Formats: C-alpha cells, sequence, structure tokens
C-alpha cells in the first residue's frame, strides 16, 4: 500500500500514571473502533485502513504500552501487563461498546477483552490473531507443499526467539523483531521512511525488552501454562459468541495459512472472510485498501 504518511492527530491520554498514544478521529460516536495493533506494530499499522472507516465511524487506535509513541514504564511486558493497561486505557477514553478490529498480539488483547466483555463488543474484524499452538509442527502449520520450507525456517526462528540469550542478542541487540521479522512478514518492499517509522519507537536496546517478551510469552507448547488457558479460553469463546465475525487473509499466510481461514469460515459463527490476495504476516502493510474498504462496509449492518 503506496500509504507512506502518518498525519493523525497527536493525542494522549493518561493510564495507570502514564502516558499512552493514541489515534482519535471520525464522528465521534456511533460505536467506536478499537484498532489494537500487535508486534512489533504501533499505530503505523492501522495508518490507511483507518481513513476508509473515519469517514463514517469513530477510529481509535492505542499505542501497546512500552510501544510506539506511549511511555516505556519500566517493566518486564509481560501479557498481564499489557492487558492491564488497554483495560485502564479504554476506561480511560471512557468507550463503552466497541467493533474491534485487532491483529498479531494485538488480537490476544482483543480476545480477552471481549471474553470478558462480552456485550460490548458489537463485532469483531481480525487478521492473523493467535490462537493456541499445541506443537511446533502445528506453528505456522501449512499443508501446501511449496511451502513446507518457510514454515520450518519460521518454525526455527520463534525456536531462537524461546531460548536462553539468542533471544536477546537477536531481538535485543540486533533488533531481530524490526530489521528482518517485520520487513520478513510483508510481501512487497518496504520503503525506508515505512522503516524509520517502526524503527523509531526502538532506537535503544534497552527498550526493545517487549518485542522479546511476546516471543516468549506465545502459548506454544503448553509454555507458558497461563497464556495458554486464556487462549484456549477465548478461542473457546469465541468459537460459541455470536458476535459478527470478520476475518482477512492472504496467501500463503502466517499464523491463519489459506487452509485455517477456510475452516474457521465455518468454526467460528457469523463469520465472512475475506481474500486479499498475496500476503504474508503484516496484511496492513499488503492489502490495506481491501481490508478497510469492506471494514467500511461490514460496520453498518452491525
Amino acid at each position: 500500500e503506496i500509504g507512506t504518511g502518518f498525519p493523525f492527530d497527536p493525542h494522549y491520554v493518561e493510564v495507570l500514571g502514564e502516558r499512552m498514544h493514541y489515534v482519535d478521529v471520525g464522528p465521534r460516536d456511533g460505536t467506536p473502533v478499537l484498532f489494537l495493533h500487535g508486534n512489533p506494530t504501533s499505530s503505523y499499522l492501522w495508518r490507511n485502513i483507518i481513513p476508509h472507516v473515519a469517514p463514517s465511524h469513530r477510529c481509535i487506535a492505542p499505542d501497546l504500552i512500552g510501544m510506539g509513541k506511549s511511555d516505556k514504564p519500566d517493566l518486564d511486558y509481560f501479557f498481564d501487563d499489557h492487558v492491564r493497561y488497554l483495560d485502564a486505557f479504554i476506561e480511560a477514553l471512557g468507550l463503552e461498546e466497541v467493533v474491534l478490529v485487532i491483529h498479531d498480539w494485538g488480537s490476544a488483547l482483543g480476545f480477552h477483552w471481549a471474553k470478558r466483555n462480552p456485550e460490548r463488543v458489537k463485532g469483531i474484524a481480525c487478521m492473523e490473531f493467535i490462537r493456541p499452538i499445541p506443537t511446533w509442527d502445528e506453528f505456522h502449520h501449512t499443508e501446501v507443499a511449496e511451502e513446507q520450507d518457510h514454515a520450518e525456517a519460521a518454525r526455527e526462528t520463534f525456536q531462537a526467539f524461546r531460548t536462553a540469550d539468542v533471544g536477546r542478542e537477536l531481538i535485543i541487540d540486533q533488533n531481530a523483531f524490526i530489521e528482518r521479522v517485520l520487513p520478513g512478514g510483508v510481501v512487497r518492499p518496504l520503503t525506508e521512511v515505512e522503516m524509520d517509522h517502526y524503527r523509531e519507537p526502538f532506537l535503544k536496546p534497552v527498550d526493545r525488552e517487549p518485542l522479546w517478551r511476546f516471543p516468549n510469552e506465545l502459548p506454544i507448547a503448553g509454555e507458558p501454562a497461563n497464556i495458554v488457558a486464556l487462549v484456549e479460553a477465548y478461542m473457546n469463546w469465541l468459537h460459541q459468541s455470536p458476535v459478527p465475525k470478520l476475518l482477512f487473509w492472504g496467501t500463503p499466510g502466517a499464523l491463519i495459512p489459506p487452509a485455517e481461514a477456510a475452516r474457521l469460515a465455518e468454526s467460528l459463527p457469523n463469520c465472512k472472510t475475506v481474500d486479499i490476495g498475496p500476503g504474508l504476516h503484516y496484511l496492513q502493510e499488503d492489502n490495506p485498501d481491501l481490508i478497510g474498504s469492506e471494514i467500511a462496509r461490514w460496520l453498518p449492518a452491525l
């Protein structure tokens, strides 16, 4: 998506005693849309999708704590830390019912906030989201042959992130997530302005900590027992939830290759899928016009 700039109004609310940047655009009612980014992104991630929606809805796009232009409170950045800071923000913005547009680790928070706040979620638009990974032969799974190689590489890649010192060398000293994994996850080439934008919140290896904690929070193998249980928990909720669902996909996909999205087209009730064409993991950067066109369209009848 040609869209290279981030012209939004520089808003900042305070949360559990801490500043959080966010994007607020749109009429300023109906039912607000929350765009929750994952790792290792920020509001910059939703920047060309949101304009499709603002014409009709209020688009809010928080920058996770320790992430983006938010504040870097000094903490480990587990998953509950983020759970906490959102929940405080949401109340801070005093927003009542929402529609949710949620990405990678942004969907873990999204689905978790919804499973705890069912009658507050008016709809769920999602794409490459975090669900339970029983084993590794299951991570980045695929039943297309020509791609069995790529899933292995990735499997090994996340392998390293989760191991004693190499997680920290790679992700932290060498900024693996920003410098290789991100641009990795987008099919087309990523301009330097686009990179600088993603790089910016991150010029200090001492700060890369969250882009490290996330990989190790990943519910792979029943590790860590705790996150796992809440992902089994909201995927169980989701699987049973009437809330209308919008799930976007891409070939070869990543966390959700085409096989699953097709499965999830029936596995999840009241669920339309949309094919964004060639894409990897960071779909927002491959075909963001469509993603917004179809959010725009999917909303009114909610």
